[PDB]
């Protein structure tokens, strides 16, 4: 009698407990609900007057990983909560214990910056691909060791952030697949990225993600994601350039004629 369970701390993938999930499926790589998110180990607070979110992941959990994480988190409840995804609202289990408040809400983008990583694995999928934007900044020479080519299972570009002349670019967990370009960069070139990224004013959030690029798999890497999605529609030409740029510099053939005609079938604003 399997379970959703959502987990925002050292039950995610890559953190020291993830291993008591076993084999559990990951349902969403993305997900949130309503709450804050608290360094203490991690721990969540609900109250009436919270305006923001704990990102995390979704898992199915059998019977059994319930009880092993019943018997592990000792001095935790649960409860369940609604749950946010790119697929829907799903509800599921989540651990609490009864410290310092983490304002991103998102405990693997509070160890990233609190434990300044370095480098940093950034995988862009966007206008991020092409190097006019970096050059006029005076940041290109960190976007000079690409790793390169990348590949993400799970997900498609898609153009879901709507301004007044068109679209940006976003990535959907919709089970899709999709490419972009992975960089090394050292973590100095973080701030930049937030800025571009408009992270302050709640455009995009920092996401993480696992690629493949090279043959070999990179854990962790950062990504940004839209916050508001909305209905596609085309993207302004001068940022669709940028994306066309970078995609055939860096992108397969294929892929970069299956991104041009879906940027091209798109309806206006």
């Amino acid at each position: 009698m399997n379970s959703l369970l959502f987990v925002y701390g050292t039950l995610r993938k890559h953190e020291k407990n993830h291993h008591l999930l076993a084999q559990s499926a990951c349902i969403n790589e993305q997900a949130r609900t309503k709450g804050s998110l608290f360094a203490a180990g991690p721990t969540v607070v609900f109250n009436d007057e919270d305006e923001g979110y704990i990102y995390g992941e979704v898992y199915e959990a059998d019977e059994l990983c319930i009880h092993k994480l019943d018997q592990f988190f000792q001095g935790y409840h649960k409860q369940t909560v609604f749950v946010e995804t790119d697929v829907g609202i799903k509800i599921a289990l989540i651990y609490f214990m009864n410290f310092t408040k983490i304002s991103s809400g998102d405990w693997k983008e509070h160890q990233m910056i609190s434990k300044s990583k370095n480098p940093i694995y950034y995988f862009a999928y966007g206008s991020c691909m092409d190097n006019a934007r970096f050059q006029k900044a005076g940041v290109d020479h960190y976007f000079q060791d690409p790793v390169g080519r990348a590949v993400l299972k799970g997900y498609t570009t898609r153009f879901t952030l709507k301004r007044e002349d068109g679209s940006r670019a976003d990535m959907l967990e919709d089970g899709g697949t999709t490419e972009g370009v992975l960089y090394r960069i050292p973590y100095s070139a973080l701030s930049y990225l937030y800025k571009r990224e408009g992270v302050e004013s709640l455009t995009y959030r920092p996401a993480f993600v696992d690629v493949e690029a090279g043959g070999r798999h990179y854990k962790d890497c950062l990504t940004f994601l839209v916050l508001q999605k909305e209905a596609e529609i085309a993207p302004p030409q001068h940022y669709q350039i940028e994306i066309e740029r970078g995609a055939e510099l860096y992108l397969s053939p294929e892929f970069t004629e299956k991104l041009k005609r879906h940027m091209n079938s798109l309806p206006k604003g």
